[PDB]
């Protein structure tokens, strides 16, 4: 049994793909494999006040199909919370509500996703030219192989630790913050260092500040203060379907300009509202004569070691061009992520995939990897297209159109 | 040929009815009559900056059917403006865009509306009990009569001038502001009086101030300054479908409480942003040493007379308890509207319509007039239900659910 | 030793008076008596997030003297927080910071206030015409009498409980909320009823929601939902110095118009941001499937009784026109305040104070009670002038100008 | 006659110096020379809606002296506009009002400024050690020389045109926009090109769009849309007095970090509000079917030539890597400014001024140029300290403290 398309991973990207498949009149067979027991959308960072960074209109389908049964609005309606939501006049749902939306959409699908199923490799199917791929799937009990004419890789961002710092029992990456934080006896995390100046760093500091009154927090970041995230309307355009065209067709000089001017729309920046809230907290503590937030600016974390009952963080100060130590109970590294790497699961098939001068996967407009004539199977990327398709690659801005484009591509080639 | 339902008037209310009819699986025949040449939704007040007072999610259908082909979101999509609109992050479209939406929805309808068709009377059909009504329709060429088992009256708010003031060539009601303003020579309206403290009054003054630099404006209103419109989420809940029930099923005492506390959600009030804009304009003029906005507070317009080339406005000052005369080129009365009244159109049928103690029409929860057993035809009201259904009656807050309940009622009784 | 002026009470109003006295070139002797141990400015309601309802520019002096050593700006500067405050771009300080400001201003004063000193009576001095008043002061150790040519009564708002509800250990007035709440066992206040729809009611509910995850709260109020406080620039003009004149010189009809239209600037209303925050909390709880905020609208508390371990609150529902019982651990009545009344303190002197038709004190523009020729001493009111001077009487909007006018009046008559 | 200090230029910077001198108890003689007829603070860009980029609290003196007779608040009070201003709740005055403030402050000043007086050179005074400088002043009638022990150079930003483009009758720099625009016939500027993506560019485009309904505008900028200006509280800390020290004492690495992360607080960026307003304008035009704003992104103006009745603008597109022409009536270059440079004015004294490795002027913390032993006179810079003191150098953020430090330095050396 050969599937038209197999999806690796089941986060929002492949979920929108599943939705696109179901709404398409094309009869395409599919299977999706997710390593986790269920949809798990950055749960480590599902903090109490966390808000979506995108508008609810930017959901799984609406931009493609304004009357989708899978729209966020449909979700609200079924949950009897559309009227209440509209009264709030906030375009940005909470992360918690959105996570619910995902699970609701997944349930509504006719198709059934295979959970607890980790794709370990993707191999050339039999014959030349290669007309199918073999997908090696590991479940807790067994292992098996499924065959597919096309494959869509959507395995998500990859946590990035500072150079020279390894995650450990008292050194956490932000992605696994709540995982670790639930364990730990409250009276044992009185001193926390948080590395980073981005959205993750800010949210974690805010959470620590609100959730227990006596925690002392060291916010260590290279900038002089949080840099504001740019969500102004002209800016939000870089995420419009048509802007993806602009970026794709543009010269390397144009692509650079994109990053040079508009990297602030997403990377190493903090939403305006979160910034103000942190500032208000700092101000009120000063008034109360009880400072707890220590902003260590123009600095990086360059090392961590456990010494007795204290995690010793080595900080490099740019202002003084000197390193020094910082003893705390826990170091949380909110130091960001690396892009999805298409090459991960590809071994041999990577031989048939085409790189450019600088070594990067070549990708067609329809998110399909460029291959030699030895490969006729479609390898599509949702994620890992930062170089070719732009800033929207890892984000939720363009789920509907990207998924739709991929489905159409697959139908066209069938 | 007897129709299941005939709609009198084709503003947003009956348009949502037409949509509800089309989306309903029930096979109901219908005709709609509009006296104008086309949909004309308060065009006299389609000022440059005018913004909807209701969220785009409150459209013709979405609250009833979250995936309607007639949703505002569908409209944006077809116009290729959904992405752009979402980037704006504003829940409130312009009046101009919304007017487009209505025309777009009307065109989509399978059914064809009869324009240039004024309903002049509604009369008892033949027989007893009365099982149909006769609808007298006047077109430019002819007159005719069509028969219907149910009728839905939605003829809109009725302009209300101040007592003792009649509309005239230099005394206008706000509803016909642009109609009269586009005609006049700019250099002839250097002095304008605007009566009222509501949304209409404020928008007109703002428009006059922005449009031409030398117009002097007298803003005459009973309050000491504009009163802010309440659109905070809890007060807004009075427009929830469920709040209609609360109002309907509530005692007279409870109904009175709605008006006493929440009349400021709509009547005699001005949107926060419009108020601030006017204030900024006044401030900047003062700085420039060139005042043009004269706020005449705690006052009422009590008369107008044309004297040579001047419109003389008689103003009563509450502070002073005396009247005085104000000479301008034009008096614009933004003094509001009276509710729809099915009274005039009904004639003989009114005999079979039951009134309450205070002589008002009794109306069922499904918007259907209470009748004697002599009358079995449904007379539904969209508008004119302020006293039975509450503050949502004349507004856009509840189009989807009201229209849906009327359609269901008609189907149930068939 | 006869003082030119004696101040009864030392809240913000008399503090601004003290400041006005010191800044005036006039050499006037004074004494101030405060019953409490120190300045105590609604400490029972000093909740964590509470924000001033008035701009920092509306402080003790700035409107009168734009370069006062007692300005809020001077306070920030001395505290080394001015730059930090300006960066925040918020016109509204916290209540906690403002309380600090008051104490700071009090300390800076040359004059020394007499604390722990309750004024128990004000009596006619010796002679005719009565030329001085005698002020009976009770300290913890002794009692004494001081003599003054003028007296300024500023004893503040008086807590008002719902009719037929008396405060006790499980039935609190909002004014003493933190007094009772602190140290009460957390696990013993799992069910709280809060009566009222005003700023106090809203802040307490929000605090309860924020500070304890388990607490179930019943918000009981006569309106259908919180009514927004009007702070828009034009309505806010009623607090301008010149608007005091407009109100004072205006007819009874005009005065009524102020209250009819602009009572929503202060009474029985809630700040926009606090409303939205409560709504967001309610929404998120619904999403989480854990409702805790119960809004009991169109209702009022009509009785309370202690029954075993429960406080039984009798609620009257306007919608149903019936009464029912609600069991909670504590009833907090945030039911507002009555105006200051010089009546009690005055005794005999009241004979020489002229009343108008409705039993109310006549007051001159300069806040000086109207007296018979039998009395030449100045009795000034800061507070209790709602009926003569308007909505600014109990508020912080006009401290600088009122205090300045009182000082000037006293100097003029000397 | 030898002055303690001579100021070159009389914009806000030297105005604050004059104020600092006055308020200082030190008896220092001074003269100020301005080449214009009066204070002329970027009048070419005094557009109708233009708003200060800095809080009113950041005025001539307040941060140094919180009760200055020259504060913005004092200004408002004297103008009888303090109450009205506070009611507006806007920290940011209009540029128009601020310009008034400057003139008002100038008039208050006890000592008189010499207008129509252009400093043409600064020379070594006679003898050894060099204890004075000679200032060559050219008035319309005569020329003269004044002597001073110290000199403060504050001659402002210098307009910068694109490379290969020269200002002309139909090619304007933004700084002279209104100067040229008030002259031209309206019907002759139907096609305008505006180069730049900064605050100047945005304001001019907005003005052109609002002013006349039929102007077509080409907005040419290197970014893919306007980049938001960062004004959030933490990033704004870079303008704190203490942040000057951090920048000054910091390594080159640290200084680079300030620019790398926080350049977006001021350069090549646009205020949030202005961006949103432009976007709304674009949206409404599309709805109206009448587009007029053409955003030419990822592009640079590289040339301009007059050809008959057309200004032909050569545009380089980074996306296509090619150049093309656009014909308009006028090209406005809003392409920014170069820093103040004491270089030109200094001449021979420059020999006595020490440069660093990269050939830049070495400046002490007090703003005083580093000199050779023979030179004992103080040469202070207000402006032109970007490389030593940081991003505050050309701005209004720090007038009070900088001026105060310079005055103190002069007194201390005296
Ligand atoms: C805390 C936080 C919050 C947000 C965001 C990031 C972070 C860290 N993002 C960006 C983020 O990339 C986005 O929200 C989604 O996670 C992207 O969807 P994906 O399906 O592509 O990755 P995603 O990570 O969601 O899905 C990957 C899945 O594949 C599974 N998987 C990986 N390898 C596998 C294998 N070998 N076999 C089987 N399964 C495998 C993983 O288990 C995982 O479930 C965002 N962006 C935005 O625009 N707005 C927003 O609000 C947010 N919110
Ligand atoms: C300037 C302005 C702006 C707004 C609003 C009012 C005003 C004055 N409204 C309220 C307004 O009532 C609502 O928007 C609709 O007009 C109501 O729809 P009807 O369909 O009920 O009115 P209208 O929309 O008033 O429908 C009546 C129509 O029937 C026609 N008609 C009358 N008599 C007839 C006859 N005898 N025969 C045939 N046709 C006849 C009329 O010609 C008219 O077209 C509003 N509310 C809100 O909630 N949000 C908002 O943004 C606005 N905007
Ligand atoms: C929780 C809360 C918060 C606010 C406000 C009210 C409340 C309840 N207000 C209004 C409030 O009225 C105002 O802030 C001041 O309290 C009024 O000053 P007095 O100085 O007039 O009152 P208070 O400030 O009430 O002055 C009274 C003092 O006199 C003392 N006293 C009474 N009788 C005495 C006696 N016989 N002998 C000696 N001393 C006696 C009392 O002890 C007390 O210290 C307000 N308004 C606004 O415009 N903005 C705001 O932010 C707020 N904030
Ligand atoms: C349109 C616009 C608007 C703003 C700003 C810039 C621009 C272009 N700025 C920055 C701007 O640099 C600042 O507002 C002041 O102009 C700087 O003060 P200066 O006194 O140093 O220069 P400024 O240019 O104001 O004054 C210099 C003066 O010296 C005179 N002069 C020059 N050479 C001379 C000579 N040889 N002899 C005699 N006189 C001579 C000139 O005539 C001129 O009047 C700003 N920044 C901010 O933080 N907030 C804001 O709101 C603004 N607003
Ligand atoms: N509420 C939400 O929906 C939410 C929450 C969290 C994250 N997200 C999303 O997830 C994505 C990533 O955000 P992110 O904050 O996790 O990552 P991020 O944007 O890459 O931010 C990483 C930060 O850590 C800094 N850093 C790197 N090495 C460091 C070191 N050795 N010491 C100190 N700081 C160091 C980076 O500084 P430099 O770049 O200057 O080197 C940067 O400030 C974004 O798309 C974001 O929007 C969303
Ligand atoms: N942008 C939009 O979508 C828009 C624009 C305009 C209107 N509308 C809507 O249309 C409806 C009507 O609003 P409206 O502003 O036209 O009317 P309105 O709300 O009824 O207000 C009428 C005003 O005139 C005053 N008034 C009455 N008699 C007067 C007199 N003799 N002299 C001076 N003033 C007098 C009223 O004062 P009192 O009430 O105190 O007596 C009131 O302030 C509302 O639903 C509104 O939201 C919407
Ligand atoms: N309302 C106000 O108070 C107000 C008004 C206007 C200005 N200002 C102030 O004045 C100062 C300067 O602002 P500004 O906007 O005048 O200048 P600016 O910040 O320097 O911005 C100049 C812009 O022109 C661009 N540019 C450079 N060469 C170009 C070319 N050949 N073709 C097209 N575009 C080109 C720059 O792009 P790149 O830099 O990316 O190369 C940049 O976006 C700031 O302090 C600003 O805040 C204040
Ligand atoms: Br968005
Ligand atoms: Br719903
Ligand atoms: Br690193
Ligand atoms: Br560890
Ligand atoms: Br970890
Ligand atoms: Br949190
Ligand atoms: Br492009
Ligand atoms: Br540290
Ligand atoms: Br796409
Ligand atoms: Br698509
Ligand atoms: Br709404
Ligand atoms: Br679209
Ligand atoms: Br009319
Ligand atoms: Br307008
Ligand atoms: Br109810
Ligand atoms: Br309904
Ligand atoms: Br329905
Ligand atoms: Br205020
Ligand atoms: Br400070
Ligand atoms: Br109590
Ligand atoms: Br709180
Ligand atoms: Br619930
Ligand atoms: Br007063
Ligand atoms: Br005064
Ligand atoms: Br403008
Ligand atoms: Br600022
Ligand atoms: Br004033
Ligand atoms: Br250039
Ligand atoms: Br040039
Ligand atoms: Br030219
Ligand atoms: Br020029
Ligand atoms: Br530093
Ligand atoms: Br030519
Ligand atoms: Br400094
Ligand atoms: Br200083």
């Amino acid at each position: 049994p050969t599937h038209d398309v197999v999806g690796v991973g089941f986060g929002p990207a492949n979920l929108s793909l599943a939705v696109a498949l179901e709404e398409s009149p094309a009869a395409l067979t599919s299977a999706f494999f997710e390593r986790r027991a269920s949809i798990s959308w950055h749960q480590g960072m599902l903090l109490p006040a966390a808000k979506m960074q995108v508008s609810f209109l930017k959901d799984l389908a609406t931009f493609r199909n304004p009357a989708s049964r899978f729209s966020f609005v449909s979700f609200l309606h079924e949950r009897g919370r559309l009227v209440r939501f509209a009264n709030n006049h906030d375009f940005f749902p909470t992360r918690r509500e959105f996570h619910d939306y995902l699970e609701w959409a997944e349930s509504k699908l006719a198709h059934e996703v295979s959970y607890d199923s980790e794709v370990t490799a993707i191999r050339p199917g039999p014959g030349r030219p290669v007309d199918s791929v073999l997908v090696d799937v590991s479940t807790p009990e067994a292992t098996r192989t499924v065959e597919a004419r096309n494959i869509v890789i959507s395995t998500g961002l990859v946590p990035r630790m500072p150079a020279g710092v390894q995650s450990d029992e008292f050194v956490w990456h932000s992605s696994r913050f709540l995982d670790h934080f639930r364990d730990r006896d409250p009276r044992s995390l009185r001193r926390v260092a948080v590395a980073g100046g981005g959205q993750s760093a800010a949210e974690i500091v805010r959470f620590l500040h609100d959730n227990r009154p006596d925690t002392v927090v060291h916010a260590i970041m290279p900038s002089y203060g949080y840099v504001v995230a740019d969500n102004t309307p002209f800016a939000n355009q870089i995420f419009d379907p048509a802007a993806v065209d602009d970026y794709f067709d543009g010269s390397k000089q144009a692509k650079d300009a994109f990053w040079r001017y508009h990297r602030n729309t997403n990377y190493s920046v903090v939403d305006d509202e979160v910034i103000r809230d942190l500032y208000r907290r700092g101000y009120d503590d000063e008034v109360a004569g009880a400072p707890r937030l220590n902003f260590v600016n123009l600095a990086h974390v360059v090392g961590a070691k456990r010494i007795a009952d204290d995690t010793r963080v080595t900080v490099y100060s740019m202002a003084r061009e000197e390193s020094y130590d910082l003893d705390v109970d826990v170091l949380v590294c909110a130091t960001g992520y690396d892009p999805m790497d298409p090459g991960d699961l590809l071994g041999e098939l990577a031989e048939h995939c085409v790189q450019d001068a600088e070594g990067r996967w070549q990708v067609d407009r329809d998110y399909r990897m460029v291959t030699t004539p030895d490969l006729r199977c479609g390898i599509y990327l949702q994620g890992g297209t930062e170089h070719t398709h732009g800033l929207s690659s890892s984000l939720l801005s363009n789920l509907a159109t990207r998924s739709g484009e991929i489905v159409s591509s697959i139908e066209r080639r069938k």
